[PDB]
């Protein structure tokens, strides 16, 4: 609710009285259904490897190297081009793609064999004999989605016309087997980079710097333990008239320089690629200032002039590749790749910062009126110690209901002794920790007294709820006052819970989560013999 | 050259006379060759369809919408739970990955065949009768190089050892066909969101905003006028109890509205995919203000119920995608989608303000003191007009050469009449505009004195060389000079150039550009019947 | 130099002999004094606190909120407004802005005081009695520079009059003292927050939020350790007609949640600023896993309705400050401020990667025909061992030099005993280690091998320089018979090194780093009785 | 400089502390409200003392 100007500036000017330090209201906390933890924020999340890429994508930028898109579809013959003799063994390694082939069924072969299928179907064919009408096939093939037949302005037909030519029919059609091509994928920027290159060097005027980091696909079929089928190579190339293997460490240096990298060093690769001149291909190992193991993040070589004279390039070029997940693993300490790559396939621990905001309230006034009494009747509850009862804690509010409803005498009061008023708590913070659910007072004991730097605020870690006990059992009581309001009741004064968990007290908890508290042997210890009959009538 | 502290800082203090008017110097142009336009910067070029990428991944993220990578590689089984009876036309543009397979030629069928082939080679087989040595087939495959076998410590023999078990063999393994799968890759997040959520509704709690721009592979064989094999898909989906096709078009409003587009309007898609509840599928049609026509940016829809059901999903999903080359297109206005997703394969033209930085000088002194010489000489013959010669343009300086060589007399002046004491221009800037190349002094004229828009700086377009016609004539005179006191020349005064363009007065021409100048029918207009000769002898 | 396409490809097609494991070459490394770690990358380097301050910037964009920039002046009033009673002893730290004024020296008090000063100069003054003419002072000040006076089309004059009416006069302008003024700098966006938004809330439509990380003055007088006179301010403002220090602490988490932040907790500020409702004014600390203990990042609270009464806004707000230096220093790990603020104004260590990249070669061929030779004249010298001399290497090379000058025989041998031909090691890669320069053969010893995990490739620390003993010696020897052939000597064989450090055997060092070395009393063991006299004449 | 702000704060106005020697026994005590306390001479010299 909106509050006036000078209805709270007269309170100053010259009629100065303890008006800052009043005013406090006009500002109420929204429920407690929205007081936080229970609130959260949302902000968008920028995946680990997708983020990695932005950065790589700008390490270069900052180098001075020029972006570039090379294909990522190459034919079988451009890698022979590049590797030769060798090409027969990666090979081993390339997906080829495929479509809608020709089984070969006529159209040639069609001399003895014709006058057998004239349909192989039982339903319904509109019209009469209008053999084809749709020659659509090998003519400007126009096609891609369905209401192939239909109809428009007439009556007695609907739109629907041959949405059945398989099923009960064409049994080789389901196995049907796309033919393959001579178009395959790739690996590596490199099996591009030769293409983008043999039509640009000119075309544009050196030394040449270029870089791509786009998707590729390494052959492994099936590898949950062993990368994936598609990864994302940082790659760039230096086109120069004199360059060689230290245009490439350096590139390297001056790639993972930008992320804090200072230790990584160079090592000659054993496979010697056919595609790198001799002596060229060096690993490009990296060690972080933390966990993994020096891992190989890069690897960078010199294209033979063989290769390049394939490509009718008069000169050499230095290549540079850089595994995205790779680095990225390193980055956010990512130990499965696919547990990276597809963050949600597996894992979602919460953690304790989320339970907080998990553990809601039972039950609640649905009545502003009611709520607000609540609050107030908490505050109330806040007195006196032991007793063995009674007190004086009887004479209440008198609010309206549906029609003079009213005069709800509510009295308080602990019966049970050695309980307080209600009892030696009723002020648990109700905290959480390492996955655990606690909650205990700012007083003392001396068995248990040893979570201190667990839970509670301060110096001592655990994240809070901000819930005491009277909270959620107030908010129980007042809740029910409610509940009998419409229900015709006189009296109160219940029992239900038994030693289990935090019951009572109301707050329950979502299903997640609780299904880690338990799925994962951890604890709640909350403890409370509650009761608070507290008589209460409404006449 | 750095100069000293003091030595300048003297002529201040108090002894203050006309030092900062002087100390001019200090600071010479580096040379002709470096001062721009020849001298051109150099930065990082961002890709137009990654930046546009990186733009998106960044309009997503300030919405809230949390980032993913959904699997790229997909089973044909996947396709049919999403479409359903429709997939078995859908996948009528989805490529299938193959690889090594087995022609079974043996382990089977070999019982009255393997008696045929017993070495189709003719060359060397070092060792004896050794049958196999690298089972790494189907048992643990590791391969993947050659230096399949090979020696170490030993003497006469190399690193090399089979490298030869084709060509003049194996008749069926160059045809050899890759076997297809069930793996297929994709098109739109959405086979990969399902997935993504099938296994992720019951590890998060809900609602839920999830985004992701990858790579998407349509089906299309062959198409340079109608997008490629692979294009990237900036989608989307929205996890709610409650949500309908309005969060679509919410979606991609806010998604748009982050590039300054304020038309767009949605209208119902015809397609009526089946993996899309009923009348769903609108499509986004997007008009920046600017060039391309009302275009279709993106296409939204509502997952049918069905669909989700197959995939375990006990609630609605809202799915919003958007082809990034086409937004990327509408952005850097361009037509063709192939002259963008590979800027370079084609187009390449040079801008005016590249053509200065391209008309370079033919010759020049290699030697610091003559080319000193050139520019003192330069400023000389800046000097009275016409006379018919003669003058009083002769002593010179006597700078050394390799011992005592001195003593170089260089008498200036233009014996032929009407041609002043060099010509009636001899300023001309040589300027570049609309690819032309023009130049022509500050004076004037009366005929073609209407390129006033064109060339000469202030408030005329056109690019300037800032060369003077002087400048490359004395330049090539001092050249000859030096290029005489190693040959043994006495005197001088030469001719060579008639009609034809702006040889003489040096300036030459990289091969780029000068391809295009006469590729596109562009005049070079400068005249110049220089001649000069001017008499210098070196004793 | 660019090789030839079919030059190469010949090698290829079907006479394929070795091909590919030759034309090694076509490719020649450029020089030593390019090969890395000489050869360093370059990157533009951003700096720490605007990094921070642009991922700021970006992480709360990415919570949905607006970017706003609040004036950075303020009126002395609209603290006031804001703090009130308390400002007068705020303002204790705030910066008032000030300029030329107005000494009071006439134009009011001139009445018995002017003809005292009628010229107070020594020096000339063209023209004659005409009393001013830049009457430019209070009407319409069009001023701001100096060529006061000048001259244009005329002669004996230039451009130069009245350039001096002070030193010699004007007692008190110098001294001049610029009145100060009603307006103030600021600190956090507060004081520019309530201004931005009293003319703000009735223009849009709530709930509001709103950010700008700006700069700030927060007056501390001369503070080298106890931050500066103007930091950044990470400031927002969450507009609402229902919030609480709640919305400020989700805030807070949203915000460093994006930085890896998981342990935060807030604490009630003592300071209880009167421009704050009570209670709400909360700290928040912040530990980062890793160093810097707890440290407060961030601080916020709620605007009194007192407050925002004077500016006329008629709804709470929630603000939340962050000290974006603060921040920065947890991130980067920075101890000292200053030290990070402005980079370069102290340190500047060399790590070992530099060092090596500093270690150049002394003296080299400056003919690329003998460095050719050199590099030749050391895979050459690269036999035998021991023998107390001599041997059978003297028959050498023959080039000409600029005429006929060839036939220079090279002998090469170690005279004396126990140092092989040339020495037990002669092949030290001359590493760097710890700021230390090392440098050993990959041999053994027993003394001193303990420096394993120091140097050396492989998995052993320490950063190589690329460059063994014979490199540096015989580009020194190479060197010299270049030298000579221009000295006219016939013979060599030289001395001058004696214990001391890396001299001899070439290699030299720039100024700074060795300005470390030994600054920080660091080791340069190399050791080396070269000598190598090794006769060669030119006859 | 014509054109350059000057910072500036919480200066002195030169009322004593040098040319206190014929004026101080003026003001005593320029207020009408409560003093907790007695004759309690300062307690705060936290001035131009850190």
């Amino acid at each position: 609710m909106r509050f006036d100007i000078k209805k709270v500036l007269e309170l100053a000017e010259k009629d100065f009285e303890t008006a800052w330090r009043e005013t406090r209201a006009l500002i109420k906390d929204k429920h407690i259904d929205n007081k936080y933890p229970r609130l959260k924020p949302v902000y968008g999340k920028p995946h680990p490897v997708m983020e990695t890429i932005e950065r790589l994508r700008q390490a270069y930028l900052r180098m001075g190297f020029e972006e570039m898109i090379n294909p990522v579809i190459v034919d079988e013959m451009e890698i022979y081009k590049q590797f030769g003799p060798e090409a027969m063994a990666v090979l081993d390694r390339c997906f080829y793609l495929a479509g809608l082939p020709r089984p070969d069924v006529g159209l040639g072969n069609e001399k003895v064999e014709i006058i057998k299928n004239l349909g192989i179907d039982i339903d319904e064919e509109k019209k009469e004999r209008l053999r084809e009408v749709l020659h659509l096939y090998k003519k400007g093939a126009i096609d891609g989605d369905d209401l192939v037949f239909e109809i428009a302005k007439a009556l007695n037909v609907s739109n629907e016309m041959g949405l059945k030519v398989l099923e009960t029919a064409f049994p080789e059609f389901k196995d049907l087997k796309p033919e393959s091509t001579t178009l395959t994928l790739r690996s590596h920027m490199t099996s591009g980079w030769f293409i983008t290159l043999s039509s640009l060097i000119k075309k544009r005027k050196l030394p040449l710097k270029l870089f791509s980091i786009d998707r590729c696909f390494r052959r492994e079929q099936r590898e949950d333990r062993s990368h994936l089928m598609s990864y994302h190579s940082a790659s760039c190339v230096v086109v120069g008239e004199d360059v060689s293997v230290d245009d490439g460490k350096v590139v390297a240096e001056g790639l993972l320089a930008q992320f804090g990298f200072t230790k990584f060093k160079f090592k000659p690769d054993e496979k010697k690629s056919k595609y790198y001149t001799p002596e060229t291909q060096t690993e490009v190992y990296a060690y972080h200032p933390k966990l993994g193991e020096w891992i190989e993040v890069a690897t960078f070589g010199v294209y033979s002039p063989i290769a390049l004279a394939k490509y009718n390039i008069d000169v050499p070029v230095m290549n540079l590749g850089l595994g995205v997940e790779r680095l990225a693993m390193i980055i956010y300490g990512y130990e499965d790749v696919r547990a990276m790559v597809y963050p949600q396939f597996y894992e979602y621990r919460l953690s304790d910062r989320d339970i907080a905001g998990m553990i809601r309230v039972d039950k609640v006034p649905i009545l502003d009126e009611f709520y607000n009494f609540a609050n107030e009747l908490i505050d109330i509850c806040i007195a006196n110690k032991d007793k063995e009862s009674p007190c004086s804690v009887e004479v209440k509010r008198e609010f309206n209901f549906n029609g003079e409803r009213r005069v709800i005498k509510v009295e308080i009061f602990e019966n049970e002794p050695n309980k307080k008023l209600l009892g030696p708590s009723v002020l648990n913070e109700v905290y959480v920790y390492d996955g655990n659910i606690y909650g205990i007072p700012p007083t003392f004991e001396g068995v248990k007294e040893q979570y201190i730097p667990i839970l509670k605020k301060a110096k001592e870690e655990g994240v809070s709820t901000n819930i005491r006990y009277i909270d959620g059992i107030i908010y129980k009581l007042v809740a029910k006052i409610e509940e009998a309001l419409v229900s015709n009741v006189d009296e109160f004064k219940f029992r239900v819970p038994i030693v289990r968990s935090l019951s009572d007290i109301n707050l329950k908890i979502d299903e997640l989560a609780l299904k880690q508290i338990m799925g994962e042997n951890k604890v709640i210890d909350v403890r409370g013999p509650v009761f608070l009959n507290a008589k209460v009538e409404i006449k």
